């Protein structure tokens, strides 16, 4: 009757000769029903919801960073990053200051309900990922907010802008002339106070296993 | 390995004193690997399929009315509904004839696949809400259909109206001049055979469990 | 604490005398969080990703060809095939080449993270659904590709075509005038490669269970 583990190593494959274990900080509470596999460092009062999906096994390593949210149905997964010659496959490597990711997720960043981040991927801190919003092949910059299902494919959306609901950003042209978050705008304290919820709920919960 | 249960309290934080357990009827049906969590109440004849996530852990509290059914991968969650002062941010509280609620789901009504209503929001009675749609800050009113993949955020669907498939409604205006249901419309008769499926599926799990 | 299978039979009711349960390749990976129910047929090779939803107890049956991929949080389910006068809705049946599905996905597709097909429908061998892409009442060709957050609803899509991000199909018409996949068009390797890396996937963690 269905005896398993929630966190757990990539299988071996072609392009993992060697099998990883998640990296977790003592802090981050995993839910019981969500999915963490293979080379995956997760930081510190990290909150990860039921049926979430982290899954390092073809593009490697998935990173999030301190205080940010993993919510319901998320899913990160990524392009393979080695091929046949174990070589490197740039063009699915994100740079994020010195070290390579396959998925980089910053600090202080909310992925919300549904929505899904592909490697190659980085999103900067403190950004808001709304609703079943979609990044991949992107670069999202710091303080940024994509709007609930707004996506951002083959892109570098530059620090401080937002991404409209419901549009689909596929050109740097357009990436380019996103409107700026300011004070007013409606989803400018957003992401601050996700964040200040969800790392009471990581707190929370992890007093409830 | 992973050893849980799928129905549960909220954890205490500092919105939230004292947990609280969901509330489910006894002809409710709740898939194994469906999670349900916190201030919840779950009609007579529902169904719950497996990936779907009900978590009122934030906003609170999230009904789900009789014969309504809430497919795979459904989530269901809400933005803070107390402030630090134990403040109701009457905001993100929605009023459904006399009592507060932080998501209200009607009765007879269908949240479709990977479909999501996040609070404060209502949907009345008789309403399809259409696979991967999405309703946030809005209320939705009885006898509508959302089209797959539509959206309302931050409006009132009047009753009897429909949404086309991917339009994504953010304006009251845009709302006020949606097209209405008629005998003819093909999504017409959607809802009531589908409630009559998930009310016979319901029982029929009742059934193995 | 939530004891469980996680492959199992479907559900007795108006609509399914007798229950069926999964038939899947020995080599086929299913996850110990995904859900594989009732009448189902899975091929070699196949895998099964965490919090996808492949549900046969409405619509039957659901086949999914050898050497396909169902990724994380995919959901396959379908309206009802038959009456009540257990009169097969033919309006709801697909039909593959004098067999008869609810949903019929080829072999070689790949169903990426969070898209869903639903029935009646059928995607022909060597196609790409995009991630979080719709397919429903429809019929995709082979050798497609439907970009991420595509869709195509009531309609043919062709051999060889491909549908840009975003772009919801709802018109025949409009389906009729896709454009061609190409050696140089951005996803025409897409599918080859991820059909490679799935069934690398599938044995590695058929290794590991
Ligand atoms: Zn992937
Ligand atoms: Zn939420
Ligand atoms: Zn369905």
């Amino acid at each position: 009757v269905d005896e398993f583990s929630n966190i757990r190593e990539n299988p071996v494959t072609p392009w993992n000769p060697e099998p990883s274990a998640p990296v977790i900080d003592p802090t981050a509470y995993i839910d019981p029903q969500a999915s963490v596999i293979g080379e995956v460092t997760i930081g510190a009062n990290v909150m990860v919801s039921p049926m979430a999906s982290i899954r390092s096994d073809e593009g490697m390593p998935i990173f999030v960073g301190d205080r940010s949210n993993v919510q319901d149905g998320v899913v990160l997964h990524a392009l393979e990053t080695i091929n046949e010659e174990g070589e490197p496959i740039e063009d699915n490597i994100v740079e994020v200051d010195g070290k390579e990711y396959a998925v980089y997720i910053g600090n202080n960043v909310s992925l919300a309900h549904q929505s899904q981040v592909h490697g190659p991927a980085a999103v900067g801190d403190d950004t808001f990922i709304g609703m079943q919003a979609f990044v991949f092949k992107s670069k999202v910059g710091n303080n940024c907010v994509l709007e609930p299902r707004s996506a951002a494919i083959g892109v570098t959306i530059p620090d401080g802008r937002y991404i409209p609901a419901g549009m689909v950003v596929t050109s740097q042209a357009e990436a380019d002339k996103l409107p700026e978050v300011t004070d007013d705008y409606a989803y400018s304290h957003t992401n601050e106070a996700v964040v200040y919820v969800n790392v009471h709920l990581a707190e929370g919960y992890k007093e409830t296993s």
